[PDB]
Order: structure tokens, then C-alpha cells, then sequence
């Protein structure tokens, strides 16, 4: 019932634009948005990754990797998966794998990926792959793990047990002036509400 | 080492602008950042986490079908919306709800501030757990009395069934489902 009319930029970046969208509401009446879209179209489906990434030790709690970066757009630190975007021509596993790598120096396997999901709906269209790994730290390759963190990214790794994550989460917020992704804290509310 | 420099105004929208961030690196080298913000309280909005709790059912997840014009199509999403000046993120939960779903629920637990688009906005969020009893008069014909120019589709999924349940929809339809949702249901599976 609902559907685009318009699309005109307001303001284009090196990076990311704006848009005044127009749309037709359920009514027949016509409405507008301001829309946010990358400068530069993904030949991929989708935009990049978000990483879940599972260490798994025998004699140790499953952890869940982390990344604490600080993110002009916040001006402050910010706890969230490791995530990046998808280079051109490059499956959304290989990606994931790619990313975790750089930012967290873990070399992982594959557990499943999710269809594109929208990040920030009512802003941007941005869209990402949910892509679940697993991290044998046992192993020798997971013994140093040394990030390749690529040009201007720095990445501070934080692994926090899964079993106490939303309360350990909690813990580092008020312990720093950090603040938690809201898929990061989603993810955790779910595993305090499943068991 | 790092904290922002300036802030030179794009372009400034009705809404939001944009704004190119200079910020130091902990190197002592000076970067620039394209940061999106609103044009005008601790956080800027709520996400409700709603559980319908019904006897001899399955827990089912509330969620919400929006059409969503920075998308182009409709997402499903947790029933969301913004804190009405000097009100309590709870308060806002439970009037967001019963707006978007006609439904009355009780608190759970509130997040503090999650940040919702981070490498893009300083936009933060209180993700609020919230119980919802089918089984009371009050839950027994949910009719939404959804704010002007809002128009909103309600989807309960069963929370045991969740991921796979959403996987379907997605493949089923040209929908897509905010991340948010997605992490939950990921979560429910990946647990214990
Ligand atoms: C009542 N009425 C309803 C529409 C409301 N509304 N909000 C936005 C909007 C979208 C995203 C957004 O993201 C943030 C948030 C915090 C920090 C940085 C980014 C902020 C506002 C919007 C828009 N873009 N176009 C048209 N209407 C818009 C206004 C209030
Ligand atoms: C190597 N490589 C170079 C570009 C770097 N980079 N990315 C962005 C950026 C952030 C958010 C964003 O959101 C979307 C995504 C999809 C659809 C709609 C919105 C898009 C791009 C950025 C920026 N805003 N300012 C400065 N550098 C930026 C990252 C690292």
C-alpha cells in the first residue's frame, strides 16, 4: 500500500549522503523522510558483516569476542561485534572470516549466516550479514592471535564469558564511560531470557 | 590519546545533519569522519522487547511490520519509538507498546543507553524487556491506537521458534528484518 515517489539529494560526502525521501502513506497522502545511503552503491546484495565470534577452550567458559574502538559519530568508545564491509566480489563468510581476523587477529571457522538484516531502518539502508563463528583457541593459530587491523582501525579485543555476559556488560558500562552496540546488548538479553 | 577536535556542519536537514568530525588518532594523527545527528534526555529513544505470555502456548516475540522509507520496503522490528520530553523510559515503553500493539504489558528490565548506529550516529537507545500477560482481560482484544501518520502491522512470532521462524518470513516475502531482532533470536538458540 506503501512505496517511494521521490528521491532527491539534499547533501552528497566522501562517504555517505543525504536524501529527502517522498513516499506515499497508506492514506493516498504523501509524506516525506530524510534517508541516509553510502556515496558509493554495493555491488554485493548487501553492505558489510557483523561477526559473532565464539571462543571455545576446553577448561574454560565460551567467551564472546568483542571490540572496544572509539567511533567519532558517539565521540566516545563503543563495545560491538567486530564488523566491516564487504569488499567487491566476496561472499559474506569470507568476509566475516576476514574482518575477525583484522580486528581481533582470531583465525575462526564458519557457523551459519544470516539473510541481510537492516541496521538502522528509520535512518539508513544499511543492511548486514549476522554471521556466527566459532574460534578453537586450543589450537595453535588461536595461541598468539595477531590482528592484521588495517589503515586507521584500532581495535581493542575484549572477550567476555557467554554464561554472564549482559551482567559483565553492565559491570564494564558503568566501570568506564563505554557504551554497548544495541545488537551486542540484544544478543545478551536473549541469553539471560532463554535458559 | 583520541577525543574530537570540530565539527564542521554539511548540510543540515529538518530531522538530521550531517556533520564532518575531525577527532585525533591514538598516534597523534589528526582524521576526519562523516557523523550523522539530530538537528535539535540521556538517550534518545526506547526499542520494547515484548513477551506474550500465554498458558498452554509457546512465548511469543511482538513484533512490528513498518514501512520504512530509508529501506525503500516494511521491516520487522521491535515495537520502538521516541522518549516524550520529562518521561521515563519504562513510561515510554508501555505507552509505545500499547500504541503499536494495543497491548498493556508490565517492566521487565531496561538497558542503560545502546548505542543503535554507532560508525554513522551518535543515536543511542533503552532496549526494554517487557512481559505482556495474553491470558487477562485487558490483553484480550489488543486494539492499537497507533499516533498520526503511524501505520503499523503487528507480527507475533513464537519465541522457542524464533530464527528459523524468521528465516521463512524473510524468503516468504520482500521483508526485511531489523538486526536487533535478528541478535535476539540468535541469542535464544546459541544459549546455555
Ligand atoms: C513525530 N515525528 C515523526 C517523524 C520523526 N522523524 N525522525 C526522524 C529521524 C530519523 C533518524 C534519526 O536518527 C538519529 C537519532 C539520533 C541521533 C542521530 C541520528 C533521527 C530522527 C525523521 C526523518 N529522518 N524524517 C522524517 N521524520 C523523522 C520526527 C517526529
Ligand atoms: C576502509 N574504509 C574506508 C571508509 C571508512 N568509512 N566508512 C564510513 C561509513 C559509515 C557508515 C555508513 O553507513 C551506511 C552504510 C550503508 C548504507 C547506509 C549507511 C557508510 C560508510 C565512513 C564515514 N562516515 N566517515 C569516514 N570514514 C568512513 C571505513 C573504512
Amino acid at each position: 500500500k506503501q512505496y517511494i515517489i521521490s528521491e532527491e539529494l539534499i547533501s552528497e560526502g566522501k562517504w555517505v549522503k543525504l536524501e529527502k525521501t517522498t513516499y506515499m502513506d497508506p492514506t493516498g497522502k504523501t509524506r516525506t523522510w530524510e534517508s541516509v545511503k553510502r556515496t558509493t552503491r554495493k555491488e554485493q546484495t548487501a553492505d558489510g558483516v557483523a561477526v559473532i565470534p565464539v571462543l571455545q577452550r576446553t577448561l574454560h567458559y565460551e567467551c564472546i569476542v568483542l571490540v572496544k574502538q572509539f567511533r567519532p559519530p558517539m565521540g566516545g568508545y563503543c563495545i560491538e561485534f567486530p564488523a566491516g564491509l564487504i569488499d567487491d566480489g566476496e561472499t559474506p563468510e569470507a568476509a566475516a572470516l576476514r574482518e575477525l581476523e583484522e580486528e581481533t587477529g582470531y583465525k575462526g571457522d564458519i557457523a551459519e549466516c544470516s539473510p541481510a538484516v537492516c541496521m538502522d531502518p528509520g535512518l539508513s539502508n544499511c543492511t548486514i550479514h549476522i554471521v556466527t563463528v566459532t574460534i578453537n583457541g586450543d589450537d595453535a593459530e588461536n595461541a598468539r592471535p595477531k590482528p592484521k587491523p588495517g589503515d586507521g582501525e584500532f581495535v581493542e579485543v575484549i572477550s567476555l564469558p557467554k554464561n554472564d555476559l549482559l551482567q559483565r556488560l553492565d559491570a564494564l558500562v558503568a566501570e568506564e564511560h563505554l557504551t554497548v552496540d544495541a545488537r551486542v546488548y540484544s544478543y545478551a538479553l536473549a541469553l539471560k531470557h532463554a535458559n
